[PDB]
């Protein structure tokens, strides 16, 4: 029984982080088959420009400018690409510890956990999600660069993300491990906003299901309505519109304790006219919103990943 | 930058984890140097769950009867013995993955990380807290037993918590690696409700702080109080006792922020009667009391002017 904020088990993450160091900018590196992924802006951030020119910084860098250590025995370069956003350094020496990987991009409203690095040595791990502005809620502190979220699939870390720089709004951006950056954010120092954040309606509905599964009904009442019925709500209570396309993945959660999905909107619909404060739901008062469809069947069934 | 519930990386504990089968019951064990620790109750039978002898039962069982597998390659048993409430199982190859550890003993209120596993796989990693009345809230399903809790401080992995139960109220119960349950618990059939959850008020104290390093100050101290009659409230609102002790320990963030132990301890009251009304401590609606003042200091790490 019960249900936590559970995170992947890194330990196939961990021997894969080295430190990536140019000049006197040190950062985190992902060390894969034989080449190592950090973001491009170890090259350029020393001599504080506020607008790098990575195009042709790293033309007159050499192999021997940069310095990968894999925790103590260092690591030889042999070759230097740039795809998009992220600095790919070929090594001599192939990483024994790699796992089965594949690089996947995520879309907002998707979960993933966190390894928080600092010079190459992981320091903790938590669960996060893709905000609809394409930000991420984490906790990073300067030294975090080249972090990496991930899942895994029965043996198979699909790295998602890479922590890049930090929004003035306190949120973080980053890219996926083919460059591309999670929204309108790109490497460079300039100001730029966060965007618009909704909660995550899927994700809410998923969550109230784990209460029930465990067991904490609670608020099932209330006239089951249809899916348009609750859309136009949610606009007033800052909540996301509902697809049916999250209807039709929330079919496992409803077929196993609830009626039908339509059930679970209007049950929820309650819960923002009013509040709780007396009897938490399930975890707390507030509710969560960073529990995916299929984040809730992982936990409740015990998947296991060797 | 930000605050969230994360977890130490469980590599280091990964590398230690078994499966170990005794004739019908199947849980997991650590592997340690040469001896496989599990939780005593795996060669206890469904019928003789009412008292069992685990003496007289430990001599019925032999070496060959323990199965003991790390992944798809079994350990061979060659001893076993008994400290009171875990079951070490001398095996004959030394585990290559075994890293520094020491068993360590939490004292409640502690917070640690659960590698939850099954059937010796890993399946998620999460935090929580030992709670004042000796449980601690975790997600267990059935085969979760001997999956351990752990801190790792820079090099050292320590063990403090392994899963036995769980009680009809939802919390979960467990031992040391010792072999020592946390409270009055034993592995029987009886009741066992453990009662009366309390709120602890250290971590509280330091969950506030950590709003304060992060963007929210609106909780404003205007008065102050003593140490004892803070407990006069304390008393009523099923609060933890606050010590000077725990003054002390909350002496390195009462320096960082400037506010002091016993001004901040006034800040609570206005946040009790007057409920919410909309505000959010940075997290939550609801007050958070599994983040000890360490874990504060370890995760938005800032400085102390003086």
């Amino acid at each position: 029984s019960g249900f936590r904020k559970m995170a992947f088990p890194s330990g196939k993450v961990e021997g894969c982080m080295v430190q990536v160091t140019c000049g006197t900018t040190t950062l985190n590196g992902l060390w894969l088959d034989d080449v190592v992924y950090c973001p491009r802006h170890v090259i350029s951030t020393s001599e504080d420009m506020l607008n790098p020119n990575y195009e042709d910084l790293l033309i007159r860098k050499s192999n021997h400018n940069f310095l990968v250590q894999a925790g103590n025995v260092q690591l030889r370069v042999i070759g230097h690409s740039m795809q998009n956003c992220v600095l790919k350094l070929k090594v001599d020496t192939a990483n024994p510890k790699t796992p089965k990987y594949k690089f996947v991009r995520i879309q907002p409203g998707q979960t993933f956990s966190v390894l928080a690095c600092y010079n190459g040595s992981p320091s903790g791990v938590y669960q996060c999600a893709m905000r609809p502005n394409f930000t991420i809620k984490g906790s990073f502190l300067n030294g975090s660069c080249g972090s990496v979220g991930f899942n895994i699939d029965y043996d198979c870390v699909s790295f998602c993300y890479m922590h890049h720089m930090e929004l003035p709004t306190g949120v973080h951006a980053g890219t996926d491990l083919e460059g591309n950056f999670y929204g309108p954010f790109v490497d460079r120092q300039t100001a730029q906003a966060a965007g618009t954040d909704t909660t995550i309606t899927v994700n809410v509905l998923a969550w109230l299901y784990a209460a029930v599964i465990n067991g904490d009904r609670w608020f099932l009442n209330r006239f089951t309505t249809t899916l348009n019925d609750f859309n136009l709500v949610a606009m007033k209570y800052n909540y996301e519109p509902l697809t049916q396309d999250h209807v039709d993945i929330l079919g496992p959660l409803s077929a196993q304790t609830g009626i039908a999905v339509l059930d679970m909107c209007a049950s929820l619909k309650e819960l923002l006219q009013n509040g709780m404060n007396g009897r938490t739901i399930l975890g707390s008062a507030l509710l969560e919103d960073e529990f995916t469809p299929f984040d809730v069947v992982r936990q409740c069934s015990g998947v296991t990943f060797q």
